[PDB]
């Protein structure tokens, strides 16, 4: 029938392997070769707020999964699904006999519980996760039979299969009804008895503590939360741990073409290292079997990584980043600086700042000449390419920048030669940056010098990640520097074009708060942004592919016309690495959060062999 890992063969307390697998397990075709059981995968997470490093190692186990070339999705946890002709109704067929990590049957009841008792429960989630909303409206989720679940949306939802393949669309498979119902008042009529032991005082917080959510640290901090993951937490993630250990799921629901129950690798061990420089040192000494998340986006480490391949016994593979920009300037339309805000909100002021920038200098110095000047738009390889959004205002034109600033009335000068506002005060912008992002910090220093020639002061406020995010959510910045997504993943990750992401749409997080709260909170966006938000809701509800294309192209055009965020360079190659002994890593996969890379590569079929 099927075969199993020796470490499970030796555990006589488990059911036979046939009884642990679905009747028809998902058969994984390996990337390169059929594999061998065994070993520990060594990798790394940066500190104690990096739980997505586990998620992007083991992979979200969603109803669908990206293909290796990210051009479409395929049924994953679902055996198959159907779509109604108008794309309003999705029906998923599950794999009969599939089981959770604790041996409990996996059935339609779990998906209906996840959606109706957790995701769509307004006490649990006062704002419903956007992955399941069409025009701010929720689907009707119902059990069709013991292995079939139906989603009925109030409008067409063409993108739902793709959404289900992203990390943020994985709630349907995240909650086992039996275990989680213990912590839910619709099932446990004395759930308050669980509060004290869990250090909580309400049931949504109890659910978060015990059952968790996509990106909560609690997802990886307990050994008793059942899952359908390829490996399971054994040594948990915590506030002060130095390592995390996961071991194979004995009920994993996939086999290779020889009938072997996956995964091949027995164990994953994560070093928990706060200092990014210590991670670089360990990685160049070959301490990690895979590192494809933390070190590759900053090209300043690439020379050292390449140089130490032979000594460390690893191979660098270059990935194409989905991001449009490696280090974009997010200008805050709702800056609390009242004098600056009068200019920040003018298109021509933002144009001037872009024209005063020398992106060739930025590329050659901060990015070792390995990147390329770019603004915020999708790449030419994408159907979403917009020439204006990608390339306007890219060339240094200091004279025109100074001419615009003069025309805006910023002609008075202070004793250091900077421009001032008409009623005094240096024209000065505070830029927040994470201090350990070396290329981003260096980019800001070069921009500071360039803007000085236009009489504008850039104040660089570098900090640890936590203070960077606290400054952002306090609306306490004029500029925030971080990537612009959208080079390849524009509709999956539209934060730079329309203010829909509550932490990262930093042209104004108050605008995003207004969008997500239906106008009850936050700050009213300007007319061009409200129009894009309305177009975005129409796009999600588009009845046809060509209507979707038209609507999102309109969003991108308005974004180009407004020029709200200023790019420096599109990404250099992403330098990832894997040990020479680690087999079946797809070295051609793109890099990005919507595909949870490197887990896109199906880590359950990675394996170890030392081969010539
Ligand atoms: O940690 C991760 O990989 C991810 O975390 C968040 O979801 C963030 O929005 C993503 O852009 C990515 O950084």
């Amino acid at each position: 029938a099927f075969t199993q890992a020796p470490m499970l063969e030796q555990n006589k307390q488990l059911p036979p392997v046939d009884q642990r697998l679905p009747e028809k397990p998902l058969v994984i075709k390996p990337i390169a070769s059929n594999g061998v059981y065994g070993g520990t995968l060594r990798t790394v997470m940066r500190g104690n707020a990096d739980g997505n490093g586990i998620l992007r190692t083991i992979g979200p186990q969603g109803l669908t999964h990206w293909t290796q070339d990210i051009q479409t999705v395929e049924p994953y946890v679902a055996e198959s699904y159907t779509v109604s002709p108008d794309a309003m109704e999705y029906t998923f067929k599950l794999r009969k006999g599939m089981k959770w990590s604790d041996g409990t049957p996996f059935t339609a009841d779990d998906i209906v519980f996840a959606m109706n008792d957790v995701v769509l429960n307004k006490e649990m989630f006062p704002q419903t996760p956007s992955a399941y909303l069409v025009g701010g409206k929720a689907p009707k989720v119902s059990k069709v039979d013991d292995y079939t679940v139906k989603f009925e949306f109030p409008a067409a939802n063409l993108s739902f299969p793709e959404t289900l393949a992203t990390p943020l669309g994985q709630h349907p498979t995240l909650y086992q009804k039996k275990y989680c119902s213990q912590f839910h008042p619709a099932y446990n009529k004395n759930v308050q008895a669980e509060f004290t032991k869990a250090n909580v005082k309400d049931w949504p917080s109890l659910m978060r503590a015990k059952c968790s959510d996509i990106e909560l640290p609690s997802r990886w901090s307990s050994t008793e939360r059942p899952s359908i993951d390829p490996w399971l937490i054994k040594e948990p993630y915590g506030g002060a741990v130095t390592r995390v250990v996961m071991e194979r799921n004995p009920f994993y629901w996939q086999v290779d073409p020889t009938g072997k129950q996956l995964p091949y690798v027995d164990r994953i061990q994560y070093a928990v290292v706060s200092d990014l420089q210590a991670i670089i040192l360990a990685a160049t000494n070959g301490q990690y079997d895979i590192e494809a998340r933390l070190l590759g986006s900053d090209v300043t480490s690439r020379p050292l990584m390449l140089k130490n391949q032979q000594k460390g016994g690893y191979k660098v593979f270059g990935q194409t980043s989905a991001n449009a920009n490696a280090a974009g300037l997010w200008l805050n339309q709702t800056t609390k600086n009242e004098k600056l805000r009068k200019y920040m909100t003018q298109h021509d002021f933002r144009q001037a700042l872009s024209l005063a920038m020398d992106r060739d200098e930025i590329n050659k110095v901060a990015w070792l000449g390995q990147a390329a000047p770019w603004q915020s738009g999708p790449f030419k390889e994408s159907k979403w390419y917009n020439e204006k959004l990608a390339t306007q205002y890219l060339k240094l034109d200091l004279a025109q920048a100074n001419q615009i600033l003069d025309r805006l009335g910023l002609t008075k000068r202070d004793s250091d030669g900077y421009r001032t506002y008409p009623d005094g005060g240096r024209v000065s912008l505070d830029a927040i940056v994470m201090i350990d992002r070396q290329a981003m910090v260096q980019t800001l220093e070069l921009i500071r010098r360039q803007w000085q020639k236009a009489g504008v002061e850039l104040v660089i406020k570098g900090s640890e990640r936590s203070l960077f995010y606290n400054r952002a959510t306090a609306n306490d910045y004029d500029i925030s520097i971080d990537v612009f997504p959208g080079g390849l993943d524009a509709t999956l990750n539209p934060r730079a074009y329309v203010a829909v992401h509550p932490l990262e749409s930093r042209m104004s997080l108050e605008w995003a708060k207004w969008y997500l709260s239906g106008g009850k909170q936050g700050i009213e966006p300007n007319e061009s942004m409200k129009k894009r938000m309305a177009l975005y809701d129409q796009f999600v509800a588009a009845k046809t592919q060509s209507q979707a294309l038209s609507l999102f192209k309109q969003i991108l055009q308005i974004s180009a016309d407004e020029f709200e965020v200023i790019g420096t360079v599109r990404p250099a190659v992403i330098s990832s690495l894997h040990s020479l002994k680690l087999q079946n890593v797809n070295e051609k996969m793109p890099f990005g959060w919507p595909y949870a890379t490197p887990s896109l590569s199906l880590p359950q079929q990675w394996y170890f062999s030392k081969l010539e």
